[PDB]
């Protein structure tokens, strides 16, 4: 059936329709700090978001995304473990019903309140569709959110959620600066993985930042007020839209710092 996060169509059922679910490079995984390999040959991250053009915010029934104009090298990511330029196409969050759960990746088994995913695709492939067929087609920057003080740069997103309550609704969302969601440090962990939602394709290089950002209870509280359902259907609150950590198998998590 159309996949979801419920008892009957959740992550433990995805394998029936998406065999790749039991593959060798599935995400997310648990980050074991004592086992991660510090690699000094890794380069520093290069994030150029000064010419970014946000366009729209939409509730797709699984989460809400903020889409950006990716027809040109306007907001890119390079460096780190990547080769080539990757264009930002959208960012979304994964969160929980309670502050002690919500993130997809865990560090030493610890779950954060939420996780931000800035999705980028390798420009050498032409368009997003082609990149999802290549082993190095996508690069997602993952940022953990912990409950604390308000994040000013996130406030514009919070204000507009009201108009995109149910599945299928969208609102114009121009002039948003994604630079306001980055932590101070760009130190990160990296490993080969996959999308965390169906089709679960193994086309991703994961870059998870070491330093989380702080957002207030009221800020995260407004995420929980979104709906999985569409207008007119019975109401299911949008919470716990996250996949459990998958076995590492034979992969190595590397780190840019020591
Ligand atoms: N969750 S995720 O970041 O791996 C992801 C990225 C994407 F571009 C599309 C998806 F459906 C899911
Ligand atoms: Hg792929
Ligand atoms: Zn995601």
């Amino acid at each position: 059936h159309h996949w979801g996060y419920g008892k009957h169509n959740g992550p433990e059922h995805w394998h029936k329709d998406f065999p790749i679910a039991k593959g060798e490079r599935q995400s997310p995984v648990d980050i074991d700090t004592h086992t991660a390999k510090y690699d000094p040959s890794l380069k520093p991250l290069s994030v150029s978001y000064d010419q970014a053009t946000s366009l729209r915010i939409l509730n797709n029934g699984h989460a809400f995304n903020v889409e950006f104009d990716d027809s040109q090298d306007k907001a890119v990511l390079k460096g780190g473990p990547l080769d080539g330029t990757y264009r930002l196409i959208q960012f979304h969050f994964h969160w929980g019903s309670l502050d002690g759960q919500g993130s997809e990746h865990t560090v030493d088994k610890k779950k954060y309140a939420a996780e931000l995913h800035l999705v980028h695709w390798n420009t050498k492939y032409g368009d997003f569709g082609k990149a999802v067929q290549q082993p190095d087609g996508l690069a997602v920057l993952g940022i953990f959110l912990k409950v604390g003080s308000a994040k000013p740069g996130l406030q514009k997103v919070v204000d507009v959620l009201d108009s995109i309550k149910t599945k299928g609704k969208s609102a114009d969302f121009t002039n948003f600066d994604p630079r306001g969601l980055l932590p101070e440090s760009l130190d990160y962990w990296t490993y080969p993985g996959s999308l965390t939602t169906p089709p679960l394709l193994e086309c991703v290089t994961w870059i998870v930042l070491k330093e989380p950002i702080s957002v207030s209870s009221e800020q995260v509280l407004k995420f929980r007020k979104l709906n999985f359902n569409g207008e007119g259907e019975p109401e299911e609150l949008m919470v716990d839209n996250w996949r459990p950590a998958q076995p590492l198998k034979n992969r190595q998590i590397k780190a840019s710092f020591k």
